[PDB]
Protein backbone atom coordinates (compact mmCIF):
# COMPACT_ATOMS: atom_id res chain seq x y z
CA UNK A 1 0.00 0.00 0.00
CA UNK A 2 1.76 2.97 -1.25
CA UNK A 3 1.80 5.62 0.99
CA UNK A 4 -0.76 8.44 -0.87
CA UNK A 5 -3.35 5.96 -0.27
CA UNK A 6 -3.28 7.02 3.42
CA UNK A 7 -4.06 10.40 2.83
CA UNK A 8 -7.15 11.37 4.83
CA UNK A 9 -9.77 11.93 2.04
CA UNK A 10 -12.06 14.05 4.05
CA UNK A 11 -11.79 17.46 5.57
CA UNK A 12 -13.75 19.57 8.84
CA UNK A 13 -15.38 22.30 6.69
CA UNK A 14 -17.77 24.95 8.83
CA UNK A 15 -18.87 22.27 11.68
CA UNK A 16 -19.28 19.45 9.01
CA UNK A 17 -16.71 16.42 7.46
CA UNK A 18 -16.85 16.58 3.43
CA UNK A 19 -15.20 15.03 0.94
CA UNK A 20 -11.95 17.04 -0.60
CA UNK A 21 -12.63 18.06 -3.92
CA UNK A 22 -9.81 15.60 -5.51
CA UNK A 23 -11.45 12.80 -4.14
CA UNK A 24 -14.84 13.16 -5.71
CA UNK A 25 -14.36 11.43 -8.65
CA UNK A 26 -15.94 8.20 -9.23
CA UNK A 27 -18.38 8.55 -5.84
CA UNK A 28 -21.49 6.92 -5.71
CA UNK A 29 -24.73 8.58 -5.70
CA UNK A 30 -25.25 8.44 -2.19
CA UNK A 31 -21.73 10.85 -1.75
CA UNK A 32 -23.06 12.83 -4.21
CA UNK A 33 -26.37 13.38 -2.32
CA UNK A 34 -23.94 14.14 1.37
CA UNK A 35 -22.16 16.78 -1.04
CA UNK A 36 -25.30 18.24 -2.82
CA UNK A 37 -26.28 19.26 0.87
CA UNK A 38 -25.20 17.94 4.46
CA UNK A 39 -27.57 15.87 5.78
CA UNK A 40 -27.19 16.61 9.94
CA UNK A 41 -28.21 20.15 8.55
CA UNK A 42 -31.83 19.21 8.95
CA UNK A 43 -31.53 18.78 12.58
CA UNK A 44 -28.57 21.21 14.08
CA UNK A 45 -29.62 23.92 11.61
CA UNK A 46 -33.24 23.19 12.18
CA UNK A 47 -34.09 22.87 8.17
CA UNK A 48 -36.51 20.30 9.06
CA UNK A 49 -38.81 22.88 10.36
CA UNK A 50 -39.04 24.28 6.59
CA UNK A 51 -38.74 21.06 4.71
CA UNK A 52 -42.13 19.83 7.31
CA UNK A 53 -44.06 22.59 5.87
CA UNK A 54 -43.98 21.53 1.95
CA UNK A 55 -46.80 19.58 0.60
CA UNK A 56 -44.64 16.03 -0.04
CA UNK A 57 -46.10 16.34 -3.66
CA UNK A 58 -44.09 19.56 -4.19
CA UNK A 59 -41.59 17.65 -2.44
CA UNK A 60 -40.90 15.20 -5.13
CA UNK A 61 -40.84 17.87 -7.98
CA UNK A 62 -37.14 19.11 -6.94
CA UNK A 63 -34.10 16.48 -6.61
CA UNK A 64 -32.72 18.61 -4.06
CA UNK A 65 -36.21 17.92 -1.69
CA UNK A 66 -36.89 14.50 -2.69
CA UNK A 67 -33.24 13.71 -1.60
CA UNK A 68 -34.17 15.25 1.85
CA UNK A 69 -36.95 13.05 2.46
CA UNK A 70 -35.89 10.09 0.89
CA UNK A 71 -32.34 10.03 1.94
CA UNK A 72 -31.35 13.15 4.40
CA UNK A 73 -33.66 12.73 6.96
CA UNK A 74 -32.68 9.20 7.53
CA UNK A 75 -29.66 11.22 9.63
CA UNK A 76 -33.17 11.98 11.78
CA UNK A 77 -33.58 8.65 12.27
CA UNK A 78 -36.75 9.19 9.57
CA UNK A 79 -37.13 6.27 6.60
CA UNK A 80 -39.80 7.23 3.59
CA UNK A 81 -41.66 3.97 2.74
CA UNK A 82 -42.11 5.42 -0.54
CA UNK A 83 -42.96 2.20 -2.26
CA UNK A 84 -45.32 0.27 -0.10
CA UNK A 85 -46.44 3.14 2.32
CA UNK A 86 -46.03 6.33 0.45
CA UNK A 87 -46.20 9.35 2.05
CA UNK A 88 -45.11 8.27 5.44
CA UNK A 89 -42.25 7.62 7.32
CA UNK A 90 -40.92 4.74 10.15
CA UNK A 91 -39.06 6.29 12.54
CA UNK A 92 -35.84 4.37 14.42
CA UNK A 93 -34.21 5.33 17.55
CA UNK A 94 -30.66 5.14 18.79
CA UNK A 95 -31.84 2.88 22.39
CA UNK A 96 -28.19 1.93 23.39
CA UNK A 97 -28.33 -1.67 25.46
CA UNK A 98 -32.23 -1.63 24.35
CA UNK A 99 -33.30 -0.16 27.51
CA UNK A 100 -36.80 1.81 27.43
CA UNK A 101 -38.67 3.95 30.27
CA UNK A 102 -42.27 3.35 30.50
CA UNK A 103 -42.86 6.68 29.89
CA UNK A 104 -41.33 6.42 26.31
CA UNK A 105 -42.96 3.63 25.54
CA UNK A 106 -46.16 5.29 26.16
CA UNK A 107 -45.02 8.63 24.33
CA UNK A 108 -43.78 6.18 21.58
CA UNK A 109 -47.58 4.42 21.66
CA UNK A 110 -49.24 8.11 21.41
CA UNK A 111 -47.27 8.79 18.15
CA UNK A 112 -48.46 5.67 16.16
CA UNK A 113 -51.82 5.68 17.78
CA UNK A 114 -52.87 8.85 16.18
CA UNK A 115 -51.97 7.17 12.68
CA UNK A 116 -54.57 4.38 13.51
CA UNK A 117 -54.06 1.67 10.55
CA UNK A 118 -50.75 3.08 9.49
CA UNK A 119 -49.73 3.12 12.73
CA UNK A 120 -47.81 -0.07 14.54
CA UNK A 121 -44.43 -0.52 16.34
CA UNK A 122 -41.63 -3.24 15.90
CA UNK A 123 -38.98 -4.21 17.99
CA UNK A 124 -35.52 -4.36 15.84
CA UNK A 125 -32.86 -6.98 15.39
CA UNK A 126 -30.68 -4.34 17.18
CA UNK A 127 -32.48 -4.37 20.42
CA UNK A 128 -34.34 -1.10 19.00
CA UNK A 129 -37.63 0.44 18.80
CA UNK A 130 -38.94 1.48 15.03
CA UNK A 131 -42.60 3.19 14.73
CA UNK A 132 -44.67 3.24 11.58
CA UNK A 133 -47.34 6.04 10.27
CA UNK A 134 -45.81 9.24 10.62
CA UNK A 135 -46.06 12.27 8.40
CA UNK A 136 -43.71 14.85 7.43
CA UNK A 137 -46.05 17.89 8.71
CA UNK A 138 -45.78 16.09 12.60
CA UNK A 139 -41.80 15.87 12.41
CA UNK A 140 -41.01 18.71 14.27
CA UNK A 141 -43.24 18.04 17.15
CA UNK A 142 -42.29 13.98 17.32
CA UNK A 143 -38.80 15.19 17.46
CA UNK A 144 -39.22 17.49 20.68
CA UNK A 145 -41.55 14.77 22.30
CA UNK A 146 -39.04 12.20 21.94
CA UNK A 147 -36.53 14.89 23.39
CA UNK A 148 -38.79 15.77 26.24
CA UNK A 149 -39.07 11.90 27.28
CA UNK A 150 -35.25 11.70 26.86
CA UNK A 151 -35.04 9.77 23.49
CA UNK A 152 -33.26 10.68 20.19
CA UNK A 153 -33.46 9.23 16.23
CA UNK A 154 -30.17 10.75 15.69
CA UNK A 155 -28.00 8.80 12.86
CA UNK A 156 -29.88 5.67 13.13
CA UNK A 157 -29.75 4.96 9.26
CA UNK A 158 -28.03 5.38 6.38
CA UNK A 159 -23.90 6.39 6.29
CA UNK A 160 -23.91 6.68 10.84
CA UNK A 161 -22.89 4.20 13.64
CA UNK A 162 -25.96 2.00 14.47
CA UNK A 163 -27.51 1.04 17.38
CA UNK A 164 -25.56 0.30 20.25
CA UNK A 165 -25.85 -3.42 21.10
CA UNK A 166 -25.20 -4.55 24.99
CA UNK A 167 -26.04 -7.40 27.10
CA UNK A 168 -30.39 -8.10 27.61
CA UNK A 169 -29.58 -9.13 31.10
CA UNK A 170 -26.93 -6.40 31.70
CA UNK A 171 -26.73 -5.33 35.73
CA UNK A 172 -29.10 -7.83 36.76
CA UNK A 173 -27.83 -11.61 35.60
CA UNK A 174 -25.72 -13.57 38.46
CA UNK A 175 -23.82 -14.92 35.36
CA UNK A 176 -22.06 -11.51 33.72
CA UNK A 177 -19.58 -10.50 32.88
CA UNK A 178 -19.30 -6.55 32.90
CA UNK A 179 -22.38 -4.42 32.63
CA UNK A 180 -22.46 -3.48 29.51
CA UNK A 181 -24.93 -0.24 30.05
CA UNK A 182 -22.15 2.62 31.01
CA UNK A 183 -20.19 1.04 27.73
CA UNK A 184 -23.67 1.26 25.34
CA UNK A 185 -24.57 4.12 26.76
CA UNK A 186 -21.21 6.29 26.71
CA UNK A 187 -21.38 4.94 22.94
CA UNK A 188 -24.74 6.32 21.90
CA UNK A 189 -24.03 9.70 23.42
CA UNK A 190 -20.27 10.08 21.59
CA UNK A 191 -21.89 9.17 18.01
CA UNK A 192 -25.16 11.49 18.74
CA UNK A 193 -22.71 14.19 20.32
CA UNK A 194 -25.36 13.84 23.39
CA UNK A 195 -28.30 13.80 21.57
CA UNK A 196 -26.96 17.35 19.35
CA UNK A 197 -25.61 15.96 16.36
CA UNK A 198 -22.09 14.87 16.03
CA UNK A 199 -20.77 15.60 12.31
CA UNK A 200 -17.47 13.94 12.59
CA UNK A 201 -18.76 10.52 12.46
CA UNK A 202 -21.98 11.33 10.50
CA UNK A 203 -19.81 11.29 6.84
CA UNK A 204 -18.83 7.26 6.78
CA UNK A 205 -18.56 5.66 3.71
CA UNK A 206 -21.28 3.28 4.76
CA UNK A 207 -23.49 2.26 8.05
CA UNK A 208 -21.13 0.51 10.72
CA UNK A 209 -22.25 -1.33 13.86
CA UNK A 210 -21.24 -1.46 17.66
CA UNK A 211 -21.74 -4.05 20.08
CA UNK A 212 -20.15 -4.28 23.85
CA UNK A 213 -19.93 -8.11 24.98
CA UNK A 214 -20.98 -8.43 28.66
CA UNK A 215 -22.26 -12.05 28.68
CA UNK A 216 -20.59 -15.57 28.40
CA UNK A 217 -23.70 -16.14 26.22
CA UNK A 218 -22.82 -13.70 23.54
CA UNK A 219 -26.23 -12.38 23.33
CA UNK A 220 -24.42 -8.64 22.13
CA UNK A 221 -23.36 -11.17 18.21
CA UNK A 222 -19.69 -9.70 18.43
CA UNK A 223 -19.23 -11.59 15.33
CA UNK A 224 -21.47 -9.72 13.28
CA UNK A 225 -20.76 -6.74 14.58
CA UNK A 226 -17.90 -3.69 12.82
CA UNK A 227 -16.94 -3.31 16.15
CA UNK A 228 -17.14 -5.89 19.13
CA UNK A 229 -15.75 -5.19 22.19
CA UNK A 230 -14.73 -8.39 23.91
CA UNK A 231 -14.26 -8.36 27.82
CA UNK A 232 -10.46 -9.17 29.11
CA UNK A 233 -7.82 -8.69 31.63
CA UNK A 234 -4.84 -7.87 29.94
CA UNK A 235 -1.49 -7.65 32.87
CA UNK A 236 -3.84 -7.23 35.91
CA UNK A 237 -6.18 -4.73 34.40
CA UNK A 238 -10.20 -4.64 32.86
CA UNK A 239 -10.23 -3.86 29.27
CA UNK A 240 -11.76 -5.41 26.27
CA UNK A 241 -10.28 -6.98 23.11
CA UNK A 242 -11.28 -5.20 19.73
CA UNK A 243 -12.53 -7.42 17.00
CA UNK A 244 -13.68 -5.42 13.77
CA UNK A 245 -15.10 -5.77 10.32
CA UNK A 246 -18.03 -8.30 10.83
CA UNK A 247 -21.09 -7.86 8.29
CA UNK A 248 -23.72 -9.06 6.45
CA UNK A 249 -25.01 -7.88 2.68
CA UNK A 250 -26.44 -9.79 -0.51
CA UNK A 251 -22.78 -10.05 -2.05
CA UNK A 252 -20.58 -11.16 0.90
CA UNK A 253 -21.01 -12.40 4.79
CA UNK A 254 -18.05 -11.86 7.21
CA UNK A 255 -17.61 -12.31 11.01
CA UNK A 256 -15.17 -10.13 12.60
CA UNK A 257 -11.54 -10.66 13.07
CA UNK A 258 -9.31 -9.52 15.70
CA UNK A 259 -7.69 -6.20 15.30
CA UNK A 260 -4.63 -7.22 17.92
CA UNK A 261 -5.79 -4.62 20.03
CA UNK A 262 -6.72 -4.17 24.00
CA UNK A 263 -7.77 -0.96 25.67
CA UNK A 264 -8.84 -0.29 29.39
CA UNK A 265 -12.50 -0.15 29.87
CA UNK A 266 -11.91 3.52 29.66
CA UNK A 267 -10.70 4.06 26.26
CA UNK A 268 -13.94 2.78 25.10
CA UNK A 269 -14.63 5.79 23.48
CA UNK A 270 -11.38 6.68 22.52
CA UNK A 271 -11.17 3.75 20.50
CA UNK A 272 -14.27 4.32 19.35
CA UNK A 273 -13.26 7.23 17.84
CA UNK A 274 -10.22 6.24 16.27
CA UNK A 275 -11.74 3.53 14.18
CA UNK A 276 -14.48 5.43 13.11
CA UNK A 277 -11.69 8.19 12.11
CA UNK A 278 -9.70 5.87 9.81
CA UNK A 279 -12.89 4.17 8.12
CA UNK A 280 -14.50 7.91 7.51
CA UNK A 281 -10.90 9.61 6.59
CA UNK A 282 -9.77 6.32 4.32
CA UNK A 283 -12.72 4.22 3.17
CA UNK A 284 -13.69 3.23 -0.16
CA UNK A 285 -16.61 5.57 -1.55
CA UNK A 286 -17.50 3.60 -4.70
CA UNK A 287 -19.50 0.44 -5.68
CA UNK A 288 -21.90 1.13 -2.23
CA UNK A 289 -21.80 -3.32 -2.43
CA UNK A 290 -17.94 -2.34 -1.94
CA UNK A 291 -17.79 0.40 1.10
CA UNK A 292 -18.45 -1.57 4.72
CA UNK A 293 -15.07 -1.70 6.85
CA UNK A 294 -14.06 -4.73 6.16
CA UNK A 295 -13.47 -3.87 2.59
CA UNK A 296 -10.97 -1.10 3.75
CA UNK A 297 -9.33 -3.86 6.25
CA UNK A 298 -8.67 -6.35 3.05
CA UNK A 299 -7.25 -3.14 1.38
CA UNK A 300 -4.53 -2.37 3.68
CA UNK A 301 -4.65 -5.76 5.98
CA UNK A 302 -5.71 -5.67 9.45
CA UNK A 303 -1.59 -4.53 10.19
CA UNK A 304 -2.38 -1.58 7.66
CA UNK A 305 -5.48 -0.44 9.21
CA UNK A 306 -4.44 -1.19 12.90
CA UNK A 307 -1.44 0.96 12.54
CA UNK A 308 -4.13 4.09 11.04
CA UNK A 309 -6.02 3.41 14.18
CA UNK A 310 -3.28 3.83 16.38
CA UNK A 311 -2.08 7.01 15.18
CA UNK A 312 -5.75 8.03 15.97
CA UNK A 313 -5.39 7.27 19.27
CA UNK A 314 -4.62 9.56 22.66
CA UNK A 315 -0.37 9.39 22.84
CA UNK A 316 -0.98 6.98 19.90
CA UNK A 317 -0.83 4.24 21.81
CA UNK A 318 -3.25 0.75 21.29
CA UNK A 319 -1.81 -2.08 22.94
CA UNK A 320 -1.73 -5.50 21.38
CA UNK A 321 -4.89 -8.11 22.43
CA UNK A 322 -4.90 -9.82 25.61
CA UNK A 323 -3.89 -13.79 25.08
CA UNK A 324 -7.07 -14.38 26.72
CA UNK A 325 -10.62 -13.05 26.79
CA UNK A 326 -13.36 -13.24 29.77
CA UNK A 327 -15.56 -15.07 28.05
CA UNK A 328 -15.55 -18.63 28.62
CA UNK A 329 -15.96 -21.17 25.94
CA UNK A 330 -17.61 -23.80 28.11
CA UNK A 331 -21.16 -22.42 27.94
CA UNK A 332 -25.09 -23.12 26.61
CA UNK A 333 -26.92 -20.28 25.86
CA UNK A 334 -29.39 -19.93 28.57
CA UNK A 335 -33.39 -18.88 27.51
CA UNK A 336 -34.15 -15.27 29.04
CA UNK A 337 -37.66 -16.00 28.22
CA UNK A 338 -39.74 -16.68 31.79
CA UNK A 339 -39.27 -15.70 34.99
CA UNK A 340 -35.52 -15.08 36.52
CA UNK A 341 -33.99 -14.38 39.57
CA UNK A 342 -31.87 -11.40 39.78
CA UNK A 343 -28.54 -11.00 41.38
CA UNK A 344 -30.19 -8.62 43.83
CA UNK A 345 -31.97 -10.56 46.00
CA UNK A 346 -35.46 -10.61 45.77
CA UNK A 347 -36.03 -9.72 43.14
CA UNK A 348 -36.68 -11.31 39.56
CA UNK A 349 -37.06 -10.28 35.69
CA UNK A 350 -39.63 -11.97 32.95
CA UNK A 351 -38.67 -12.48 29.53
CA UNK A 352 -41.94 -12.15 27.73
CA UNK A 353 -42.29 -13.07 23.81
CA UNK A 354 -43.26 -10.83 21.35
CA UNK A 355 -44.57 -12.73 18.52
CA UNK A 356 -41.85 -11.24 15.11
CA UNK A 357 -41.63 -8.25 17.07
CA UNK A 358 -44.62 -6.36 16.56
CA UNK A 359 -47.04 -4.31 18.75
CA UNK A 360 -49.88 -2.05 18.17
CA UNK A 361 -50.76 1.36 20.59
CA UNK A 362 -52.73 -0.50 22.99
CA UNK A 363 -50.05 -3.76 23.49
CA UNK A 364 -47.32 -0.50 23.98
CA UNK A 365 -49.84 0.61 26.69
CA UNK A 366 -50.02 -2.86 28.61
CA UNK A 367 -46.45 -3.21 28.66
CA UNK A 368 -45.65 0.14 30.17
CA UNK A 369 -48.76 -0.46 32.82
CA UNK A 370 -47.14 -3.75 33.61
CA UNK A 371 -43.62 -2.45 34.24
CA UNK A 372 -45.03 -0.07 36.35
CA UNK A 373 -47.14 -2.31 38.42
CA UNK A 374 -44.47 -4.60 38.94
CA UNK A 375 -40.72 -3.34 38.12
CA UNK A 376 -39.51 -0.31 38.08
CA UNK A 377 -40.91 1.11 35.14
CA UNK A 378 -38.16 -0.30 32.53
CA UNK A 379 -38.76 -2.06 29.57
CA UNK A 380 -35.57 -3.69 28.23
CA UNK A 381 -35.68 -4.80 24.42
CA UNK A 382 -33.53 -7.87 22.99
CA UNK A 383 -32.33 -8.83 19.55
CA UNK A 384 -34.93 -11.56 19.06
CA UNK A 385 -37.18 -9.35 18.63
CA UNK A 386 -38.67 -9.86 22.65
CA UNK A 387 -38.85 -8.07 25.91
CA UNK A 388 -37.59 -8.43 29.58
CA UNK A 389 -39.22 -6.36 32.31
CA UNK A 390 -36.56 -6.48 35.18
CA UNK A 391 -36.51 -5.34 38.68
CA UNK A 392 -39.34 -7.00 39.88
CA UNK A 393 -39.97 -8.47 43.78
CA UNK A 394 -40.37 -12.02 43.48
CA UNK A 395 -43.51 -12.38 45.48
CA UNK A 396 -45.37 -10.48 43.12
CA UNK A 397 -44.70 -12.91 40.47
CA UNK A 398 -47.83 -14.97 41.46
CA UNK A 399 -49.94 -12.01 40.50
CA UNK A 400 -47.69 -10.85 37.48
CA UNK A 401 -48.51 -14.52 35.90
CA UNK A 402 -52.60 -14.34 36.03
CA UNK A 403 -52.34 -10.90 34.33
CA UNK A 404 -54.43 -11.56 30.70
CA UNK A 405 -51.60 -9.62 28.51
CA UNK A 406 -49.51 -12.53 28.93
CA UNK A 407 -51.88 -15.13 27.20
CA UNK A 408 -50.10 -12.79 23.90
CA UNK A 409 -47.13 -11.91 25.27
CA UNK A 410 -46.05 -14.99 26.75
CA UNK A 411 -43.49 -16.17 29.06
CA UNK A 412 -43.74 -19.69 28.07
CA UNK A 413 -44.79 -19.86 24.20
CA UNK A 414 -43.98 -22.87 22.28
CA UNK A 415 -40.08 -23.37 21.45
CA UNK A 416 -40.23 -22.60 18.10
CA UNK A 417 -41.74 -18.83 18.65
CA UNK A 418 -39.08 -18.22 21.15
CA UNK A 419 -36.22 -18.35 18.89
CA UNK A 420 -38.48 -17.10 15.70
CA UNK A 421 -37.35 -13.58 14.37
CA UNK A 422 -38.64 -11.80 11.06
CA UNK A 423 -37.78 -8.66 9.21
CA UNK A 424 -40.06 -6.21 8.70
CA UNK A 425 -40.68 -7.50 4.96
CA UNK A 426 -43.01 -6.23 2.39
CA UNK A 427 -45.69 -4.72 4.44
CA UNK A 428 -43.78 -1.68 4.51
CA UNK A 429 -40.53 -2.44 3.20
CA UNK A 430 -39.62 -1.26 -0.79
CA UNK A 431 -36.85 -3.84 -1.04
CA UNK A 432 -38.88 -6.47 0.04
CA UNK A 433 -39.28 -9.68 -1.91
CA UNK A 434 -42.10 -11.12 0.12
CA UNK A 435 -44.00 -10.80 3.17
CA UNK A 436 -42.44 -12.03 6.20
CA UNK A 437 -44.07 -11.09 9.80
CA UNK A 438 -47.12 -12.58 9.06
CA UNK A 439 -46.06 -15.85 6.87
CA UNK A 440 -43.84 -16.51 9.35
CA UNK A 441 -46.07 -16.67 12.06
CA UNK A 442 -48.39 -19.16 10.39
CA UNK A 443 -45.80 -21.62 9.30
CA UNK A 444 -44.12 -21.78 12.60
CA UNK A 445 -47.48 -22.65 14.09
CA UNK A 446 -48.59 -25.31 11.62
CA UNK A 447 -44.80 -27.10 12.17
CA UNK A 448 -45.08 -26.91 16.05
CA UNK A 449 -48.60 -28.44 15.61
CA UNK A 450 -47.39 -31.50 14.17
CA UNK A 451 -43.82 -32.09 16.22
CA UNK A 452 -42.37 -31.48 19.22
CA UNK A 453 -38.82 -30.80 20.16
CA UNK A 454 -36.56 -29.85 22.95
CA UNK A 455 -33.65 -28.44 21.24
CA UNK A 456 -34.21 -24.82 20.95
CA UNK A 457 -34.07 -24.30 17.23
CA UNK A 458 -33.84 -20.65 15.88
CA UNK A 459 -35.35 -19.73 12.49
CA UNK A 460 -34.93 -16.31 10.97
CA UNK A 461 -37.05 -15.26 8.44
CA UNK A 462 -35.29 -12.33 6.06
CA UNK A 463 -36.96 -10.54 2.96
CA UNK A 464 -34.67 -10.31 0.55
CA UNK A 465 -30.57 -10.72 0.60
CA UNK A 466 -30.44 -7.80 2.73
CA UNK A 467 -30.79 -9.94 5.63
CA UNK A 468 -31.82 -7.60 8.31
CA UNK A 469 -33.06 -11.18 9.96
CA UNK A 470 -29.50 -12.36 9.88
CA UNK A 471 -30.63 -15.60 8.39
CA UNK A 472 -27.15 -16.86 8.42
CA UNK A 473 -27.23 -17.18 11.96
CA UNK A 474 -30.06 -19.34 11.68
CA UNK A 475 -30.17 -22.53 12.71
CA UNK A 476 -33.02 -22.53 9.91
CA UNK A 477 -33.35 -19.37 7.77
CA UNK A 478 -35.45 -18.02 5.20
CA UNK A 479 -34.70 -15.62 2.38
CA UNK A 480 -37.61 -13.92 0.27
CA UNK A 481 -37.53 -14.51 -3.10
CA UNK A 482 -40.02 -15.23 -6.12
CA UNK A 483 -40.58 -18.62 -7.35
CA UNK A 484 -42.83 -21.09 -9.27
CA UNK A 485 -45.39 -23.52 -8.26
CA UNK A 486 -45.51 -27.06 -10.33
CA UNK A 487 -47.87 -24.67 -12.97
CA UNK A 488 -45.40 -22.13 -13.66
CA UNK A 489 -47.10 -19.56 -11.52
CA UNK A 490 -45.19 -16.84 -9.87
CA UNK A 491 -45.18 -17.43 -5.96
CA UNK A 492 -43.55 -16.13 -2.91
CA UNK A 493 -40.48 -18.52 -1.70
CA UNK A 494 -37.95 -18.79 0.56
CA UNK A 495 -34.09 -19.75 -0.30
CA UNK A 496 -33.43 -22.10 3.03
CA UNK A 497 -30.55 -21.67 4.53
CA UNK A 498 -28.63 -24.41 7.36
CA UNK A 499 -25.28 -24.00 9.84
CA UNK A 500 -25.39 -21.26 11.54
CA UNK A 501 -24.21 -21.09 15.06
CA UNK A 502 -24.39 -18.37 17.83
CA UNK A 503 -22.04 -17.99 20.97
CA UNK A 504 -18.72 -18.39 21.17
CA UNK A 505 -18.68 -21.27 18.46
CA UNK A 506 -19.90 -19.21 15.92
CA UNK A 507 -20.64 -20.10 12.35
CA UNK A 508 -22.27 -18.57 9.18
CA UNK A 509 -24.77 -20.83 7.59
CA UNK A 510 -25.52 -21.39 4.35
CA UNK A 511 -28.09 -21.65 1.69
CA UNK A 512 -29.20 -25.69 1.95
CA UNK A 513 -32.50 -25.32 -0.65
CA UNK A 514 -32.85 -22.98 -3.08
CA UNK A 515 -36.37 -21.28 -4.11
CA UNK A 516 -38.57 -23.25 -2.06
CA UNK A 517 -42.64 -22.19 -2.46
CA UNK A 518 -43.63 -20.44 0.71
CA UNK A 519 -46.83 -23.22 0.65
CA UNK A 520 -44.38 -25.87 0.32
CA UNK A 521 -42.33 -25.24 3.30
CA UNK A 522 -44.53 -26.66 6.17
CA UNK A 523 -43.18 -30.08 5.33
CA UNK A 524 -39.86 -29.27 4.57
CA UNK A 525 -39.45 -27.87 8.03
CA UNK A 526 -41.40 -30.67 9.83
CA UNK A 527 -38.82 -32.81 8.27
CA UNK A 528 -35.89 -30.99 8.62
CA UNK A 529 -36.49 -30.36 12.62
CA UNK A 530 -37.04 -34.69 12.92
CA UNK A 531 -34.20 -35.29 10.74
CA UNK A 532 -31.37 -32.69 11.80
CA UNK A 533 -32.61 -31.68 15.46
CA UNK A 534 -34.23 -34.55 17.63
CA UNK A 535 -37.78 -33.49 16.69
CA UNK A 536 -40.56 -36.25 17.12
CA UNK A 537 -43.88 -35.95 15.08
CA UNK A 538 -47.48 -35.39 17.56
C1 LIG B 1 -35.70 -3.04 11.20
C2 LIG B 1 -34.52 -3.92 10.76
C3 LIG B 1 -34.99 -5.38 10.61
C4 LIG B 1 -35.97 -5.81 11.69
O1 LIG B 1 -37.15 -6.14 11.36
O2 LIG B 1 -35.55 -5.97 12.87
C5 LIG B 1 -33.94 -3.52 9.42
C6 LIG B 1 -34.63 -2.87 8.41
C7 LIG B 1 -34.13 -2.29 7.26
N1 LIG B 1 -32.84 -2.32 6.89
FE1 LIG B 1 -31.43 -3.49 7.81
N2 LIG B 1 -32.60 -3.66 9.45
C8 LIG B 1 -32.25 -4.19 10.66
C9 LIG B 1 -31.03 -4.76 10.96
C10 LIG B 1 -30.11 -5.17 10.00
C11 LIG B 1 -29.00 -6.10 10.26
C12 LIG B 1 -28.86 -6.98 11.47
C13 LIG B 1 -27.89 -6.42 12.49
O3 LIG B 1 -27.62 -5.19 12.57
O4 LIG B 1 -27.36 -7.23 13.28
C14 LIG B 1 -28.28 -6.20 8.99
C15 LIG B 1 -27.25 -7.25 8.64
C16 LIG B 1 -25.94 -6.92 9.34
C17 LIG B 1 -25.14 -5.83 8.66
O5 LIG B 1 -25.67 -4.80 8.18
O6 LIG B 1 -23.89 -5.92 8.64
C18 LIG B 1 -29.03 -5.31 8.08
C19 LIG B 1 -28.71 -5.16 6.74
C20 LIG B 1 -29.18 -4.15 5.92
C21 LIG B 1 -28.67 -3.91 4.56
C22 LIG B 1 -27.47 -4.55 3.88
C23 LIG B 1 -26.16 -4.00 4.42
C24 LIG B 1 -25.06 -4.02 3.38
O7 LIG B 1 -23.88 -3.81 3.74
O8 LIG B 1 -25.27 -4.27 2.16
C25 LIG B 1 -29.46 -2.77 4.08
C26 LIG B 1 -29.31 -1.99 2.80
C27 LIG B 1 -28.31 -0.87 2.98
O9 LIG B 1 -28.05 -0.38 4.10
O10 LIG B 1 -27.74 -0.42 1.97
C28 LIG B 1 -30.49 -2.54 5.11
C29 LIG B 1 -31.55 -1.65 4.96
C30 LIG B 1 -32.69 -1.60 5.76
C31 LIG B 1 -33.86 -0.66 5.59
C32 LIG B 1 -33.50 0.65 6.31
C33 LIG B 1 -34.11 -0.45 4.08
C34 LIG B 1 -35.20 0.57 3.82
O11 LIG B 1 -35.01 1.81 3.95
O12 LIG B 1 -36.35 0.18 3.61
C35 LIG B 1 -34.93 -1.46 6.30
C36 LIG B 1 -36.13 -0.67 6.81
C37 LIG B 1 -37.39 -1.53 6.69
C38 LIG B 1 -38.46 -1.06 7.63
O13 LIG B 1 -39.36 -0.25 7.26
O14 LIG B 1 -38.45 -1.49 8.80
N3 LIG B 1 -30.30 -3.40 6.14
N4 LIG B 1 -30.03 -4.68 8.75
C39 LIG B 1 -33.29 -3.81 11.65
C40 LIG B 1 -33.13 -2.46 12.36
C41 LIG B 1 -31.86 -2.43 13.22
C42 LIG B 1 -31.76 -1.16 14.03
O15 LIG B 1 -32.57 -0.98 14.96
O16 LIG B 1 -30.86 -0.32 13.78
S1 LIG C 1 -34.02 -7.94 4.86
FE1 LIG C 1 -34.80 -6.79 3.03
S2 LIG C 1 -37.11 -6.98 3.27
FE2 LIG C 1 -36.22 -7.32 5.35
S3 LIG C 1 -36.28 -5.24 6.35
FE3 LIG C 1 -34.17 -5.66 5.43
S4 LIG C 1 -34.22 -4.56 3.43
FE4 LIG C 1 -36.43 -4.90 4.11
O1 LIG D 1 -31.05 -0.44 8.46
S1 LIG D 1 -30.42 -1.70 8.82
O2 LIG D 1 -29.03 -1.62 8.34
O3 LIG D 1 -30.34 -1.87 10.27
CL1 LIG E 1 -30.56 3.24 5.84
CL1 LIG F 1 -39.42 2.37 -0.54
K1 LIG G 1 -39.97 -12.20 19.06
Amino acid sequence: VAAERLEPRVEEKDGYWILKEQFRKGINPQEKVKIEKEPMKLFMENGIEELAKIPIEEIDQSKLTKDDIDVRLKWLGLFHRRKNQYGRFMMRLKLPNGVTTSAQTRYLASVIRKYGKEGCADITTRQNWQIRGVVLPDVPEILKGLAEVGLTSLQSGMDNVRNPVGNPLAGIDPEEIVDTRPYTNLLSQFITGNSRGNPAVSNLPRKWKPCVVGSHDLYEHPHINDLAYMPATKDGRFGFNLLVGGFFSAKRCDEAIPLDAWVPADDVVPVCRAILEAFRDLGFRGNRQKCRMMWLIDELGVEGFRAEVEKRMPQQQLERASPEDLVQKQWERRDYLGVHPQKQEGYSFIGLHIPVGRVQADDMDELARLADEYGSGEIRLTVEQNIIIPNIETSKIEALLKEPVLSTFSPDPPILMKGLVACTGNQFCGQAIIETKARSLKITEEVQRQVSLTKPVRMHWTGCPNTCAQVQVADIGFMGCLTRDKNGKTVEGADVFLGGRIGSDSHLGEVYKKAVPCDDLVPLVVDLLVNNFGAVPR
